[PDB]
């Protein structure tokens, strides 16, 4: 077996006993292997996945294998992948293109062997895209690939974003399921994995103590919550900001100040708009959005010295890391750590004050410089990615006609009984106990003993 | 001016210094009586408002009269009424029909005399409610009045639950706003609120260190999470109860405890099923359901000896003290505090050991032991109240032919667009200071600068 | 029985009630009631007390009767008392001379009425006293009456310094044990007596949201940390003031900002001095220190206009009420709420938006406007003021020769052994479970199997 | 330069990188080294170092030799060293014997080579040691070298306790300074750095999800206290047990349930005195006594399966490790963790289920699986340390007559002043702003416009 490409294959062996030990944390997803073992639902599969190639990854990976997939596979990020489970799948003989710290032309590259094996488009039928790379590649090089392709089970927010735009502008050419709006995705991976994973990522990149320091967390939807408590619990004093006034009246519900890099709110492109009073005493930016530039050219220069700035939103850009690459000289401390040098780019002073530490050169923070959210989180998400995985393909939208297909081309959440049986079998593995209703109980609410427990309008 | 009752008008001028600080700590609710005063949109409007009489209530009666509204109003729970509330809308020349301590005989009379002027249906046109009871007596009791009426505006999410069952079975017969959903209501009002004020209530009928003990919430919904924060907060160790599985697992998530108070969950209707060893460790329980019969008369048997017993969601039922009544001795502490002794009922011993303390007589307690949510929170829910009844008596239902009502006929929400105007008024009155998306970042995310931000699917 | 002074008798049985509560919380002061009753330790003594007159400190009065004393109250504070528990010691037949609400004109007369039997010196033997007050008026103007006196307990903070200060002087005519320092009286009343009571304190005088808001609390010792603790965990966003250095390193550590009022920190008596930007963004502001004037004039005309105004330190010139009495005009909203107009002091406007919310006019917030620490607190408080009280009644100071009085006159602390088993019952009280060292384990760390677990320079 | 022995010497520009950055987070430390540079307190001063070779570590010895000291270096753990730490000190030309991963033996040759240079004892005069390993060799080994030795600066409460051991029994050798006790030490370092490093370590070593889990946390004196807030700020429910009913006072208080391994704290050396219904519920154990076996062979063998087991106090005596070693199989997973298999020890079962996972081999946790304390904490530690060494050093007790050494041969902490000046730096670093007293605010509390503030007896 050579069909893959790895950092190093001998980390395999660590790999497979961090992966036993993830089993052990990852109950959904291991409850679904063994419930559609016997079943094969995934029998004629062959599903191109594009996902950071995590500990956690590697257990869905082996799960959708179980159920009778054939997979290949990349990761959606350059410094996502953990090495020890990369070296896992491959030995495992399980195609795979993924390392940490890829440039961008190996991530490319990483994409292209998942879609070709031996030089041809392989005969793909299934993706699963956490951020939609692959997905827009497919769509943009590959379209006799999706002819065949049932579905697409997409993992982020701003994956989701990226394909509502394609069928809103009917470039969309199969159906998909947005897995990111379970609630035991978006409201669990979201908000609790950034809770566990950011302070992680920024302990390992800096060991800085975060007690009694000012951060700055710019969003606050369900990763900028998890993000906030990352911090606040820790001792941080945090501040927020948002542009939606209902996620900003939260964060002042729940002990935030919240504030706007810029005066009275407004972004008028100029150095004078700029709230230098508050950025000079910020000692942590964190990007949480989704959205681009939130962290601007003139907010990095206003900054106190020896800031921390990271995102954990999806892609670089919320960050105005390409200004900071013109202006400013990059002193590598150690991988995924930089000091920025805002005396100018014409080398630096290893002793100059004047610097920003740059985390994950500003792409995904927990997953860049720690391990991501951990496999107890990751159980939800990908249970829910199985689920999704089943339904596409079970549907055989390719196999239909063209005037069936017209019926089915959608992008669809899961309903809420898997999301509740997801949960249940999550609450199970911290030992929880769920109650029963009664009969009495259960027509006095209006709903089945069974669930669903809540109307789909509910937001919990 | 006799068209009132209410305990002892001489507290008016005390409820007229609270409401003037109340009205600096609403200022969504101040903004809209601002904005609407030239305009008169409630001209000609005849309200008929049952919904507890407290000072964030008198706020609310005081905005709808200054926009043109005649009202007539009660409390919607016999012990949730600020004397002082009732007495300062009274001085004002304002119909309300309400006082702390009402017996089940003095509520109802109360509802009647806002529904009858000197002895006749009063020409009402509009009805605000906070869970159904003035919408039941309508309905089965002055269908008549309900031909000249617009529509209900209904606060909490029991009234809305009664409102779906009369759409579903087609008994409904005036369209509602379902004034609960808008996120500036549900995830302000119903968790933020009983954070703030469960443990106030717990402190001013008990004064009980809470640090240290043990709590069991029944529930996590909005109200059990903020109840489970009141209570942690101040250092219990809170566990909590859930039919939900995806509440149980954001309970989980929040770092709760999980359990049943029943044996696996299953309560067999027997002693053998409860929990003795859980329930006989628990010095405060809380229910938070809207559901009936979730402490019942085996858990209450098996709770530890002084443990406090107490009910936040809107009806008494929740806890089984019709149980309690016909077994036990109560012997009244002070007004809205009892201790319920488990030695029998043939009179008590003042110096028993085995008693329960009982809050509110199981109605209500954060409105019945202090004085329910505070304004800034209450401001949130009360511009959505003025909003919803702007909106249904502008749309003049009653007068439609019955051809138009049949396509109104709904129970419906407050546009997301609304929402966000209640939400930047709150975070404003915070100091807060939101951000405007620059043009290049309104395109990025696909949204207008002036919102709305989310999908109606959104949850927060 | 006509020897006492109190609002309403006829409040007494409320008050008994509520005694028989507070018992079962208090289980280390109950627990020397049930071991000491044989002994009779106090039969003899004759106790002026002078601690505010709440129910815990009525379960305090009550253990030394039982364990044989006679006394003769009054409260510590013109607005501590609750008149319940002041009527339910009347009733009792023991001399008490309190109700909240004194005039300071009524407040020396009632410690005069414990000093005074029938016009005339009272046959006291011992002294228990809160804050100095009445160890100032023995030792000022009746020297005769401590020449018959064992000892005084002095419980607070504020009463060991006056003691300490008249010790160093030779003024101080008897000895005294610092019931303060205990650490189950300090770094329990203290510190958790203020987080329970703080935050309780406001809700009940203003209702108002806390979470959201800016507080500036002045002073980190015992206080200072519980208070900022009260605040912090309803969500506040409080910033600390502190003159020591390593106070305020606790609370960087605690993650709370550590702010001035003043410029550089330096207070040298000038309007350009104070910090106008800080105080203008500070909601509510709390004295913690036992020092004087650390409110200022200047601090007041700086704070945000509707800000709350508090003190939770033993005396109210920690704030300068004496400026706004001069200067202001004082509207009631109810007992100890006061609107302070900066307007002038030619009467207000009752519409007028530039005011200060004064609660309790200055003294103790938490006993002012709410009930004080709760029983399971106060137990460790005053589980020590007994044990000081049989100490030092069974010493017989004034029995002693002259010489001998030389070597015993001090300022003493109990011995660890005896917080230790006052801590020890506190912790069964919540259902806590200490191990027992094993001999292997007493041996290797050096200490007895029976305690004391720890060396005298402990801090805890 | 050849007199060292590290890892990998290439590590030094990292190294030094890294000290670089601590620079930065340590300015009581840089603030001394800048202060005392002209003066060179430190001339002649040859200094023997034994404690974890981490960066903050580095920035400690590069101010004792900017002060003018030599020093001769080693770990005082196994685990601790940062080999970037050791390579940067060597490549500056310090004498360092350290790497992470020693045997015991090497462990003994790397102190050994401090104590010797070039095969005969180094003319040491000073002794910088934390937890007593040095010191007792020095007692035991080299008594002449003792002769020459002006004092001992003891790091941490172990090694404090076996100076106090050595005093009491009179065979210490020279006087030493308890730095430990310092309250920018003790109050600083071993609760708020333990706080930092003890999920770090955990979630470095496991990357288990912590919320939701089930801590037990054995003691809560400095290191439990910051242990217990490390795992409950996560979101777990943590159980403390304790010896001292002070301390469990606290951690009932700070909102623990106390609970004892042991039915009613009894360890009777059997099975049977095993609380198995509660070691079967815990997810984490957390041992931070300094005691010998408080986490036992009959509690590791009661342990829920899976769970994860990790020692926070200076010693591995704290875990029964020497009985896993006995029993059990050890399947490595990777450097510092450790499956345990509770089937025996003839080979293990890569799926077996029933395991525990041990963290550094029972040894430091935080320096095991993580880096330690952060700088801006080991700041306070570590300014203390230099200000020992220059008071033991400038009193130069070898050179006094054996009469003078008599007077002088105790155990000290440091004055309050200096305490005070160290939290005063710390506190700046924060942007902190400590508030001067006036004259009259400085009369009125008793105390020095400069401090210090409070009595010796002050616990803080
Ligand atoms: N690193 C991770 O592990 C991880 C986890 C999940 C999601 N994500 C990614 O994080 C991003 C956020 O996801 P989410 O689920 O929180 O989305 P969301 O829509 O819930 O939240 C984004 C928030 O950013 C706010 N915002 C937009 N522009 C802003 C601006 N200029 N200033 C301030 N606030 C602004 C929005 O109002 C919104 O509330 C996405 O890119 C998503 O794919 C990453
Ligand atoms: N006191 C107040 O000020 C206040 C404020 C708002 C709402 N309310 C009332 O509180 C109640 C709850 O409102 P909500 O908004 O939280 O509703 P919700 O539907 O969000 O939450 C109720 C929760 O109860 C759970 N539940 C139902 N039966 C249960 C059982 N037997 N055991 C355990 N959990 C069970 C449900 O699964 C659900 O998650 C309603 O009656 C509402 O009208 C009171
Ligand atoms: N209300 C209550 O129930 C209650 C409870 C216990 C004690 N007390 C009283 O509270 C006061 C404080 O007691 P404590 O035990 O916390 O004392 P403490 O000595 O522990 O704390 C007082 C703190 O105030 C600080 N301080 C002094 N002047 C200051 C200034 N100008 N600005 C900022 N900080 C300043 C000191 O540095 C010190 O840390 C005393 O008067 C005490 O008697 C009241
Ligand atoms: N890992 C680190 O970075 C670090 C930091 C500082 C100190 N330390 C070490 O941690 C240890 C503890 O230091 P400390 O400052 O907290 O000491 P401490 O004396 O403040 O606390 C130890 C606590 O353990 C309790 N205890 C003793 N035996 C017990 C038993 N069988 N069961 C339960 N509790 C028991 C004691 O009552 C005490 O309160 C020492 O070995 C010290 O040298 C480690
Ligand atoms: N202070 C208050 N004034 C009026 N209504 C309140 C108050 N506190 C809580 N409520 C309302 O009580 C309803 C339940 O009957 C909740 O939906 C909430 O909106
Ligand atoms: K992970
Ligand atoms: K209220
Ligand atoms: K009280
Ligand atoms: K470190």
């Amino acid at each position: 077996f050579t069909d893959y490409k790895v950092a190093d294959i001998t980390l395999a062996a660590w790999g497979r006993r961090e992966l036993i030990i993830a089993e052990s944390e990852m109950p959904a997803l291991m409850g679904l292997r063994r419930k559609y073992a016997g079943q094969q639902p995934l029998k004629g599969a062959k599903i191109l996945g594009c996902i950071h190639m995590t500990i956690q990854t590697g257990v869905l990976i082996e799960t959708l294998v179980a159920l009778g997939a054939e997979v290949r596979w990349s990761s959606c990020n350059i410094f996502s992948t953990q090495d020890q489970a990369a070296a896992a799948i491959a030995a495992a003989g399980i195609p795979v293109f993924a390392w940490k710290g890829e440039t961008e032309e190996e991530y490319e590259w990483c994409i292209e062997q998942t879609i070709l094996k031996d030089g041809q488009p392989w005969d793909a039928n299934m993706v699963l895209d956490d951020g939609g790379d692959l997905t827009e590649i497919l769509h943009k090089k590959y379209p006799q690939m999706l002819e065949r392709i049932h579905g697409i089970t997409e993992e982020t927010t701003t994956g989701v974003h990226r394909l509502l735009d394609m069928l809103k502008n009917g470039t969309l050419k199969v159906p998909a399921i947005n897995v990111n709006d379970s609630v035991t995705k978006s409201k669990n991976d979201n908000k609790y994995g950034c809770r566990h994973s950011l302070n992680d990522a920024i302990k390992r990149g800096t060991d800085h103590l975060l007690s009694g320091k000012q951060a700055l967390v710019i969003g606050y939807g369900d990763v900028g919550k998890g993000s906030s408590q990352s911090l606040r619990q820790e001792g941080m004093i945090v501040k927020v900001a948002e542009v939606d006034p209902i996620c900003a009246m939260q964060a002042c519900m729940d002990g935030f100040e919240v504030v706007s890099p810029y005066k009275n709110g407004i972004n008028d492109g100029t150095e004078a708009s700029i709230d230098a009073a508050l950025l000079g005493k910020i000692d942590l930016i964190v990007t949480t959005t989704g959205n681009v530039n939130v962290c601007d050219a003139n907010m990095l220069k206003a900054l106190k010295k020896r800031a921390v700035v990271c995102n954990i939103g999806h892609f670089d850009n919320e960050i105005d890391t390409a200004f900071m690459r013109k202006n400013w000289a990059w002193e590598e401390v150690k991988p995924q750590v930089h000091k920025i040098h805002r005396t100018g780019k014409d080398g630096f002073d290893a002793h100059n004050d004047d610097y920003l530490i740059l985390l994950a050169e500003g792409r995904l923070v927990n997953l860049g410089n720690a391990t991501g959210h951990p496999s107890r989180i990751m159980d939800g998400s990908f249970a829910n990615q199985v689920l999704a995985q089943i339904h596409l393909f079970e549907q055989k939208y390719a196999d239909l006609p063209a005037a069936e297909k017209a019926k089915r081309l959608s992008v669809e959440v899961l309903p809420k009984k898997l999301d509740e049986e997801v949960a249940l079998e999550m609450v199970k593995g911290f030992g929880g106990v769920v109650t029963q209703l009664t009969p009495e109980q259960a027509e006095y609410i209006g709903v089945s003993v069974e669930g669903p427990f809540k109307p789909d309008t509910y937001r919990y």
